[PDB]
């Protein structure tokens, strides 16, 4: 499956198709689309967005503690999206 992913940004917004086995960051990147990023590991909170809408698995990401998850914190480096979804990126201070 390939699936739509809305990137918010503090200016504007992108809709992207991301296949479900990309990184919603490196699918971003190929797009031309420039997102915060350091360890690329899901180890920092450098590159954390916010689910507005939609699902993403983030199993490979280790930072994010069982609320912050729950509350829709992403590591845009190690999730892939699981349906069409909308994020507010540059969220790494709310962490
Ligand atoms: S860049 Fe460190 S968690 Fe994604």
């Amino acid at each position: 499956a390939t699936y739509k992913v809305t990137l918010i940004n503090p200016t504007g917004n992108k809709t992207i198709e991301v296949p479900d086995d990309q990184y919603i960051l490196d699918a971003a990147e190929e797009a031309g689309i420039d997102l915060p990023y350091s360890c690329r590991a899901g180890a920092c909170s450098t590159c954390a967005g916010k689910l507005i809408s939609g699902t993403v698995d983030q199993s490979d990401q280790s930072f994010l503690d069982d609320d912050q998850i729950e509350a829709g914190y992403v590591l845009t480096c190690v999730a892939y999206p699981t349906s069409d979804c909308v994020i507010e990126t540059h969220k790494e201070e709310e962490l």
